[PDB]
């Protein structure tokens, strides 16, 4: 096929539709089921809604351009960030849940987001 693999591989490591619990227990099954406990990822953040919106961050209708390269969102998003928990580079991957509703950065190829930035900040609620 047409290689779509980035934009299907974001969405593995970053999207999930309707979530039900978003704790501790959450990311320990979403980092197994997505496949980055090997080794155990540091931090990893899941992003809930509409798929559409998150698609549309990569165009002016939910997007800005970004410290040049990188595109921020118009509308906030509910979010789950897990964040590994001991010493340890090896399963079982423990993590630590945290809920929260804020703009993301992403990095987009051919209009469809591709990068999620891990580093940025917000201005908290």
């Amino acid at each position: 096929a047409q290689d779509d693999y980035r934009y299907i591989h974001f969405l593995t490591q970053h999207y999930d539709a309707k979530p039900k619990g978003r704790n501790d227990e959450y990311c320990f099954n979403m980092m197994k089921n997505r496949r980055l406990t090997r080794p155990c990822k540091d931090r990893n953040t899941f992003i809930h809604g509409n798929k559409n919106d998150i698609k549309a961050i990569c165009e002016d209708r939910n997007g800005q351009p970004y410290r040049g390269d990188l595109r921020i969102s118009k509308s906030e998003f509910q979010i789950t960030i897990c964040k590994h928990k001991g010493g340890s580079s090896r399963p079982p991957c423990r993590y630590g849940a945290t809920e929260d509703s804020r703009v993301i950065v992403v990095g987009c190829e051919n209009g469809l987001p591709v990068h999620f930035d891990e580093s940025f900040i917000t201005p908290r609620h």
